[PDB]
Parts: C-alpha cells; sequence; structure tokens
C-alpha cells in the first residue's frame, strides 16, 4: 500500500486537524533544532512509542492521589497526580493514560497563571463510585513532572516521571483523597497569564517522550516541521486568528488524518533507508514539497528558516512517492 | 440506475468509519451500534445532504460553542455556590458564517429544566464558563459543567422546544459555580464535545430521543420507506452520574446517538453528489459481519436506512469486518438484513 492517500487536499485545507490540540491545521512550523514527539504519533512499521489512541476523547486515570494546601478547602487550587506507568488500565500502553498531553508541566503557585501550559476541563471523581467530585469542576493544567507533590520540577522523558495536575484557578470545595480519580477532557487550551498570545506551543524543549523514541534530525536543508493550528488560550477565550491581542498556535508533529492512516496499515516497504515520500504542495503563486520519514514526522526545504507557511493559498496536494531525503525539498513560495 | 459523471458516494462509507475510527456527527463518539427508528426523526445541526447542503448551524467539526452576547444570571441576591444561568436569542449568532440561528457546535436538544439539586436526566453537558464581552477574559469563577439546549421563556419559566424559530439558546449549570454573574452582556464559552447528564449512575436511553431533536423550519425529516426504517449512529458517550463508566459497565451503557458517521459529513461537505443519486434512490453499502451481513441506504437528504422494519433493537458493530459498495438501488426495495 502506498503512503500517498495519507495526505490528500483536504487534510490542510481545512478538514485536517493536528495530532496534539485536535485545531483545524492552517499553518506549517519548521523547527530547525529538529524535536521529538511519540505521544499520538505513529510510524511507517506500524508503531507508537507513546501511550495514546489516534482520537480525542477524554483523559481517565482512576488511582492517583488528590491534595490541596492548608486547612481549609474552601476555593483552593486543586493538586492530582500518579506516577508514570501507573495507567495500568490502558492497553496502548501504561505510561499514562491514554490522551494525557505530551508536556512538560509548568508549575505555579498562583494567583499567575502559567504560560504555555495545557489546560483542559475536568474533574476529580471517586475512585469506589466514578461520581465526580462536583465541587472541584476546573480547567486544569497537566503535564509530566518530577517532585510531586511539594517540589515539582518539569521533566520530558516519561522514566520517572509524575503525571500531575493542577486547577489553575480556584475549586469550590479541594479534595484530598487517596485513591482518587482524575477525568479531563483531552482536547486542550493554552494556559497565558495574560490576553497576549505566547509563541508556538508546545517549544520542542517542552515535549514529553518515552525511551527509545527516534528525534527528527535535519537532512541538509531539509528541516522536520510541525503542523500548526489556532487554538484557544486562557488569557482571551474569544480570540481567534488575526485577534489584537495577537494569534495563539498550537502544534502538532502530524495530521490527525496521517496519524490514523499510520496505525490502519503498515507501510515499512514503501520506502527505503534515506528516503522521503514526497507530496507537492501547490498555492496561488507557487509550490513546495513536503516529505514524509520512515519515522513518520513531515520535512520542508526551508533551512534555517523559522517562519511559519501560511495554509490559507494552498490549492492543491498531489503524491510525488519516494525520493532521497538527501535532495532538497522544493520550496517555491 | 446508471454509471454517473461524478464523484461516487461509495468513498463516503468505508470500512473504518464503521469499525472503530468514525465518530459520530453529534457527540463526537466512537460509533459501535445501528440504532432503528421506526417512527422516524429530523436532524439539520451538523447534518449535510447530497447537494453539498445543511440546513443547520454548525460545520462539520467538534472545536468549541462561542457567543459574545448572552445574558448572565443567577437567582438570588448572594452570587457565592449559585447555578449559573446564561441565554441569548436564537438569531444572535451573528459571528457564526453557517448560520445566525445559533453557535457552531451549539446543540440541537431541547432544554431540560431542572432547578437543582438534582441532576436532569438526558440533558446536554459540555465544559465551559462565561467570560467578559469586552475583553474576552473568562471569568474564572463561573468553570463548571453546563447544560445547553434550546428554550423559550428565559428568563422566566422555561420551556422545551424543538424549533429554532422564536427560540432561545440557554445554559445552565448543573453544579455550584465559586461566584456566579449576572452581567449582560456576557459571553459562553463551551467545549464542543459534550456528556449525557444522568441523575444518577445509572444509564438512561439512548440520547437523545427524537421527540429532543432541535431543527430549523424546512429541514427535512426522515421518515420510513416501505419495510426500510431510518437509522441513528450510536457511540457510548460518558454520562455524569459515573464518569468512568464504558460498554458493558454493570452500571448499564449509556448511547449517545447522531444522525450521520461524522466522516460521512465531512465528504458531503467538501463536494456535491447531486448528480450520483436521484431523488427516491438509496445509496447502498454491504455491511459484512463474522455471521451474516445487512445493507443500509443513504437518502438524498442525508439520512441512513435499515431493512428492519419495526425492530428497535440496537444493531451491534462489534463483529463488523467489511463494508462494500453496492450502489443505486430504489428506496422501495427491502434492504437485506440477515444477521
Amino acid at each position: 500500500i502506498s503512503p500517498a492517500g495519507l495526505l490528500t487536499t483536504p487534510v490542510l485545507t481545512g478538514v485536517g486537524n493536528d495530532n496534539r490540540w485536535n485545531g483545524q491545521i492552517v499553518g506549517l512550523q519548521p523547527v530547525p533544532g529538529g524535536f521529538s514527539t511519540c505521544n499520538r504519533h505513529w510510524n511507517l512499521n506500524g508503531s507508537t512509542y507513546g501511550w495514546s489512541s489516534p482520537r480525542f476523547a477524554d483523559i481517565d486515570h482512576r488511582r492517583g492521589s488528590a491534595s490541596y494546601p492548608g486547612n481549609n478547602a474552601t476555593n483552593v487550587l486543586q493538586f492530582w497526580y500518579a506516577n508514570a506507568g501507573s495507567a495500568i488500565d490502558n492497553p496502548i500502553s501504561q505510561v499514562a493514560p491514554d490522551g494525557f498531553p505530551d508536556m512538560s508541566f509548568v508549575p505555579f503557585n498562583g494567583p499567575g497563571i502559567p504560560a504555555a501550559g495545557w489546560v483542559g476541563f475536568g474533574a476529580i471523581w471517586n475512585s469506589n463510585s466514578g461520581a465526580p467530585n462536583v465541587t472541584t469542576v476546573q480547567a486544569y493544567e497537566l503535564g509530566f513532572a518530577t517532585g510531586a507533590p511539594g517540589n515539582l520540577q518539569p521533566t520530558t522523558n516519561t522514566s520517572g516521571s509524575q503525571t500531575v495536575a493542577k486547577s489553575i484557578y480556584a475549586v469550590v470545595t479541594g479534595t484530598a483523597q487517596n485513591p482518587a480519580g482524575l477525568f479531563v477532557m483531552a482536547s486542550g487550551v493554552i494556559s497565558t497569564p495574560s490576553a497576549n498570545a505566547i509563541t508556538y506551543t508546545p517549544q520542542p524543549d517542552r515535549i514529553v517522550t518515552t525511551p527509545g523514541t527516534p528525534a527528527a534530525a535535519p537532512v541538509g536543508k531539509n528541516t522536520p516541521i510541525m503542523f500548526a493550528s489556532v487554538v484557544r488560550r486562557t488569557g482571551d477565550v474569544n480570540a481567534t486568528a488575526g485577534s489584537a491581542n495577537g494569534t495563539q498556535y498550537g502544534t502538532g508533529s502530524q495530521p490527525l488524518p496521517v496519524t490514523i492512516g499510520l496505525s490502519l496499515n503498515n507501510y515499512s516497504s514503501a520506502l527505503m533507508p534515506g528516503q522521503f515520500f514526497v507530496w507537492q504542495l501547490t498555492f496561488a503563486s507557487g509550490f513546495m514539497e513536503i516529505g514524509l520519514s520512515v519515522d513518520g514526522y513531515f520535512y520542508a526545504g526551508t533551512g534555517a528558516s523559522t517562519t511559519l507557511i501560511d495554509l490559507t493559498e494552498l490549492i492543491d496536494v498531489r503524491p510525488v512517492g519516494p525520493r532521497p531525503s538527501k535532495s532538497t525539498l522544493v520550496f517555491n513560495l
């Protein structure tokens, strides 16, 4: 089966959403330093090194530890954590619950809001009954850390880590239960300290991976890219593309339609070592080539550039075929 | 039937759409069943026909629900730990390019009114907050799970309605917020993938039932044709009474239904299939199971049908192995049901 069908015009012209934020892909973000990603990311040999299925549903862990500071539970910041490896009900991997975001935790004390955190809506729930603790509904920052619960530090390696959650605003009444469940919707927003947008999120040094995860490195002038979508932010929930407060981008390593396709069929014989599968992206006034490596990462021939490539004027996606990764991908925009 | 000079509808429905990959167009849940509706039903929101058109107010996607200019309120003189209320009039969603009837993603279900503390049965519930109309900043003391739906009579006694005309898009937190707000104007922001409210841990019947679905005037209805009966697509949807329950739970399995698989909705929105099918025909696919097979048909109005007659029993797709296109067939011919 040829990889050609993985990338069609609708995937990049409005229909395809990225595999981290589930947002509508509108840009290609070059990463000249390279990056890694495993969560909800598949390769051409039918494998993922992450812990999530290719879908956005919810994040569910039955046996964490919930806590809050002080002697009064009223209007506190709710905390929750579990150890990496303790998501033993997850058939993909037991590292973390299916859908838990692959981002290092941004610690915060309050009342200020953390910058560049993955934030989702949810609650603590009763491990024995499944009933949500209705006084704990809030927006929570989720991420990977060490040192929980008292001395939190970010980490980008799942080995020895903890999956932590902390409400960014006060809950009605906090809970201190162990065990305690966490339930959070899997489609997130980006936390910001003010109404202003921040840089694209996550930056490469924030992405959490499992041991064995291959990194994407540049090949000549061919540079790994992420797929950019306009993602809501906590500082200004009404802002979209072109906001006077700035446009907020969230990035993913793959379009989810590609991830799904890679999870359904094996493409191991499609490419020889050193090759990309190439598609041509044709715009109103030019074109570019995009390449897919056997590790599942996409590339553009943009060299050292960090400028976002706008897909607003993209007209068509057409397959080219396997090409040597040593050849510069055409960039005629 | 004749070979058509157009994109064939065959590619809209492939094996992964019904064996785990396809999600339904109301709850965004993984489709695992086909739910026959012998009495028929209507649906327009996030529903497309074979003429590239929708009568609803939502794009074929699940992102968020956003309205800048509603009215927020709560009962009594003290805002602490109240149930937060919000509403706007239908027709006021002037930021929605598809339609101004309601915000993109607002659920097409009639509001189930409630006073508290009991939780209403069969409400669409999403997570969100009230936000400041001038600045866009969320009101952080109003984050909660909210029931959303259509009603009339706000701010007075709410009455359910299934007609968008003259209606109000309303939201009410099912649990207490930290501090309510009474501002007008006030924004609403709610994530578009919902859960089903239940009063206890027990599952309820599939949601929404046909008499709960809100449509705009002119929306075509799905009516039975001979022994062929309209179907909804069923997914297992989380419920507020037991957020950990999934398929096979001892507390019961909760189904949410949609009129179409979202991959079909998307495909129908990208190309016009008016020359692919004539009125009076179904586009038919064969669904092959481990032991048996059945046909399902797609009408020009975008509704799916099965040859199940008066049966109300959900059809389990666990053992579905293959979907193969059959082609245009007379809608009067009974669709094969050999399971």
